[PDB]
């Protein structure tokens, strides 16, 4: 009778690593027969449309719901009304009365009065959604958002034309929620529920009213929050049976920084984990580093579940070095390249394949073209295909200074792909085994990682025994019947 | 048949110093038999309210009327229209017509277009007066004050928030004057009496016309111009056989200044003294320097009337020593814990008690702790009862570097309180008979004062004989027959 | 068969310079039986009455017409509708209502709304030309602007009160043409074609078209581009067959720079002249030094057309010498005064006529005072009689820096007048015969200036002779028939 609920703020086709893992943290729970459902907190007029691409393209499970508290009160406002808001779709359309039409491209026509020359209405037609711009002493003041010609949200905008408040409307266009918005920062400021005819602080004040009303204060509600900024929401909530735990997905502490500094978000939730249930962290590294530096004593480490696929139907043979992360500072990718360069001058043969997309793209690209490894280096961009990637690679190389498990690195040792990795904060000591199914780098000795991808790229008995070596390491280790007896235990307790 | 009008811009039962003493002047003109009126110049919508509680605390005279230029057009109007402006309230229900209603509050309730969720009002009702404020672009605009469910006035509110333009309303609901705020420094630009269809530059315009219509252009017309702001007001009217008179209530040389600077406003009165009747000082000694600075002859001095209460029942035995002023710079507390400091120290007995509230309040709370005299200096804060706490006081300090008479030490001498100050411009040397009635220290001399406090605080026989002494003294001094014989020399010349 | 069309941004009653010589191109073409109009790109509500003035002025030629962007749409406007739009003017009068007019001055009133005192409107009469202001929240936000009582166009105004939008009506009222304003720099941007139902990026792509729909693609359809600025609005054009000529009226090189910098404008005609029929210089000087620092060789001299006048009765036998310019930096007047100085110690009788107005007036005005020549030199300001001012002196000076041919100097000599002026960049070296019409100073040689001037207004024999030489010399050099058959043999070529 147990039920989990998982928060995060939002849900995207695009977003990735933390929602993937709750995707299949859902779909174990769910093969396990605790309903594990996802909570987000943002408006999107077509979540379905996402949700119903996510299930589609498979990232998250048919069973998992999404519950979002925007629909939330949409449900009640549509339950509410019988007719269709005709009023509303008046008003638009008396706005442009006696205009004239001046097309610019196919969707994209303005309106003008015609007996004034006055600038009415900007509209953009495309497939499905709709955009009308109001406009006034010729500046937008107003845009009416529709969704299969029904309109969805309104919004106002301010004399820098910038969004200082929103409406959303039900099915029937009838408005159940507006709210102010900081136009500077897109902060979220007083919320009215017009629907229940009730005012709110912020966004957190009504996300905390609405857990309150979704989660049953039963001991058998569970809430496991893994959005960071969603934690307050969560830890706000009056609930005193309902079980309310906080997962940690990254390294807490403040990324370069050598005076031992803590992420604002991530402290907050490990100095109040004797307040909730609990805080899980991924590795065990990390469990004793917060109860070495906070006085506090409700941290567990629960792994991620690891999904098992099939491994490919062979190795590679030629000497491919791969790497599929975002390019952001704390992979290290310049480290990367750095290394690149000290291998290609011992050994010209040895290619290096670059899989990710980010900020540190631009930086990595220039740096080849200055250290002239054009022929070695290929930057192969963004993937979705990421398992099919690793069916051709030899080895995985990873420079990442700061990790919170990298579930990355043990997904390709389960494509028998031996990992040649710098020992961090957290994750790699744990299921890397140096000289036995990949090496475990001592951090930043790039001279050290140099000379064993050159051992491992080079004899391809190693590369086949180290790879097989490393599976069957995940299997025994990261069993998912353990790990879900662990939260389990965890839940009972 | 001489009728006095006294000017000050405005007044309010917060209000102290040069109203106290208008006030009083107000009612020994009055039992002369010479009406003394106040003309203010400021909107106020509970004027009514303002003066019937000021003359009910028996602050202002039964007797002494208020003139405001403001009610004198609301008068015209009220008595141009005879049906309530219905028009106007129904403009202002009209625009709260299909609305919801968020309460926020008691009083506190927002109202929401039901059709588009667009923000249109806030009200904040409180008893008697009741607020409205529009939104457009969710941003508001305009805000109808009422008093007693009547609307009186209305303001428009700039990008940033800020009233740029006012309307005053009548009994009727009409408006009668409206007006232009600079938004920045809150100055009254182009004022327009729609009652009488005209324009005026500044407000400065307006009460120089109003002057010119409420006081006749004789000789028995008196305008004594108490408020330095308010000066040019009476200064610019065209009246050429009613008398002019600026009273000065300050030392005129810029507060803190080594350089020998004069206040704007005080600076202005004195070098027209010769185009006017004349330029009242309270003492003879600024009398002297004003004429010796400046190539002016029409200074006068004439004292402020004095009160003269009946002395307490008893003398204080008790080493308590006191002060009762306004906590800013010109009064020098600062100074004061530090005379307190060196007298606790050689007697640890004597105590403190300063009554007051200002901006330096926070400087010396502080200044009390760091020099850790908490069991001997007590800030007893503001007062409503001062003549109360004269009882309680052995006697009177006062540091204060500027003063124009010091009225409060005079107030304290009638109360037999001696009174220990340093020698200042202007006042105390005038009525302080040093080793007398009390001991009017040299400037700036700290242990002097620290000594004559410590002598007189111990003494009760001195105590007892020197405020004695002091009282017999103002009396002589301070006659009110006098003074205002002063004034009817100075009239009827 | 041939047609010319002159452009220039805009025409003017004040303009002058190449507005003079384009009108006088014109006189000469249409003489020679080539009708050469004028083509501007500007909005003026009184065009006709400006252009009416010219001719009455006989600044411009009767023949001469003046094409304009806004009046051919304008037209076509007027041709489409039949009765007057009767409904703008019911929306002014309409927002005029229930209100209260408060006169300020003859023309100027203000109207304020009698039920709320709302500020409505601001009404300024004047002749022919009335203006309406609208107010909203008490901020101006559009103008109304009338020709005899007519509308012709209205502008919408920004936060910071600034022009953001434009709208021109046509003779019935009906709009026409609209268009964004940049409000900080004035520039234009998106025109609306509200007639023909067409958007336009900015003003150029709008006169691009037009020029298209004006100027047909013969090989006989001319078109000459003065204003520098109006120069991509003839380049852009799609026109195959038609000719496109380009004018540099000034020294192409950026005032006053030592690091060889071009005029922006000028250096983009000159860079694409190879791309175009040709660009016309008016110096030979020039052509070379175009050549030179260009890789491009469609460069051509044609000199101004001169108008011959008849020299004054007499010659000025005192000792008087003048200068007649516009006081701009290029023009040197601060370098006249120093030498008039050198020349006024040797010889107290000279006196010194400096006709103009501009920037530095002020600048020379105060350099005169300083170098104490009050009884010498005299700034005469502004003439509209040139000529009848030439008959007043002796000879004229020229210290300008930068010329384009300097036809200043060329109008002097014609009325027997010789000058004495600095050897530049560009003109003077081809019209000055050193010691035969006149002095050629060698540039900033004020000392060899001030001994020339002295020579030359002291004998009345030579500032006769000299005088006479000059004019003798324009009429064989700049005969009019020559420079119209070097243009036709352009044309024809």
């Amino acid at each position: 009778m147990k039920k989990i609920f998982m928060m995060v703020h939002e849900l995207d086709v695009n977003k990735g690593g933390m929602t993937s893992s709750m995707f299949n943290r859902s779909k174990e729970f769910y093969d396990a027969d605790i309903p594990a459902d996802i909570v987000t907190f943002d408006y999107k007029g077509n979540y379905d449309e996402i949700i119903k691409a996510l299930k589609k393209q498979g990232k998250m499970d048919r069973r998992t719901k999404m519950y979002n508290v925007f629909e939330y009160f949409k449900q009640i406002s549509n339950n509410k009304h019988f007719k269709s808001n005709k009023l509303l779709y008046k008003h638009i359309s008396e706005r442009l009365k006696n205009t004239i039409e001046i097309e610019e491209s196919k969707g994209i026509s303005r309106y003008f009065d015609i007996t004034t020359g006055t600038y009415i209405a900007y509209i953009r037609k495309s497939k499905s959604e709709k955009v009308i711009d109001f406009f006034k002493d010729n500046k937008r003041i107003e845009r009416f958002s529709f969704i299969d010609n029904k309109v969805h949200m309104k919004e106002t905008f301010n004399v820098d034309n910038k969004v200082c408040y929103q409406v959303f409307y039900d099915e029937k266009g009838y408005p159940y929620i507006s709210r102010n918005i900081n136009a500077n920062n897109g902060a979220v400021g007083k919320t009215y529920v017009l629907v229940n005819k009730k005012e709110f602080k912020n966004n957190l004040a009504l996300c905390v009213y609405y857990l309150e009303k979704l989660i049953k204060d039963s001991k058998d509600s569970i809430m496991i929050c893994d959005g960071p900024g969603s934690f307050p929401k969560m830890f706000n909530t009056n609930h005193k049976n309902a079980q309310k735990y906080g997962v940690i997905h990254v390294n807490h502490h403040e990324n370069f920084d050598d005076t031992g500094a803590f992420k604002k978000s991530e402290k907050y939730i490990i100095e109040n984990a004797n307040k909730i249930n609990g805080v899980i962290v991924l590795t065990e590294a990390q469990r004793l580093d917060i109860l070495n530096q906070f006085d506090v004593e409700n941290i567990f480490t629960i792994s991620n579940f690891v999904k098992i696929h099939n491994a490919p139907k062979h190795f590679q043979t030629e000497k491919i070095v791969g790497h599929i992360s975002r390019m952001v500072p704390t992979k290290r990718i310049d480290l990367l390249i750095e290394v690149a360069e000290l291998v290609v001058k011992k050994d010209n043969a040895v290619k290096f394949h670059i899989y990710g997309e980010g900020s540190v793209k631009d930086k990595i690209a220039k740096m080849i073209e200055d250290k002239n490894l054009e022929r070695n280096v290929f930057l192969k961009g963004y993937t979705t295909t990421p398992q099919k990637c690793l069916e051709d690679f030899k080895l995985v190389v990873s420079t990442s200074q700061y990790e919170g498990q990298g579930l990355s690195m043990i997904e390709a040792m389960i494509s028998k792909r031996p990992v040649v990795a710098f020992d961090i904060k957290y994750g790699p000591s744990d299921f890397i085994e140096d000289n036995k199914n990949g090496y475990l780098i001592e951090n930043h000795n790039i001279n050290d990682m140099a000379d064993k991808i050159l051992q491992l790229v080079n004899n391809d008995v190693l590369a086949a025994e180290f790879g097989s070596k490393a599976r069957e390491n995940i299997i025994e280790k990261y069993s998912t019947e353990s790990i879900l007896e662990k939260w389990l235990n965890l839940f009972n307790s």
